[PDB]
């Protein structure tokens, strides 16, 4: 399916991810999107950061959800 | 130098690392203590997790930090 993820810029782009996809694996598709490593990335739904062992299901993220990127500084 | 890792039961134990260190040795010196293969292995430091091509450095880990051991499973 695909979701949507918001980046430092405020532009979307799209992924295609399974729902079954952990936090960690859409880290690294944002990171070969965005040029920005796994480590540096935080992960904003619905107003919460996300853990990197969850699946997207386990957020109830679902098709056309946007996550939100931010950088870690 | 001495550094501390919190294991899956939530007790310490103790390696002996250099500052030099990648992620991925510091998973190898894990697995001989608790007999978990790396890639099953996250490592967490300061409430985000490590990469496996940094050094303990590159995280400013230092003597007597703690890291936290997480199985991966999905959820």
């Amino acid at each position: 399916m695909q979701i949507f993820v918001k980046t430092l810029t405020g532009k979307t782009i799209t992924l295609e991810v399974e729902p079954s996809d952990t936090i960690e694996n859409v880290k690294a598709k944002i990171q070969d999107k965005e040029g920005i490593p796994p480590d540096q990335q935080r992960l904003i739904f619905a107003g919460r950061q996300l853990e990197d062992g969850r699946t997207l299901s386990d957020y109830n993220i679902q098709k056309e959800s946007t996550l939100h990127l931010v950088l870690r500084l």
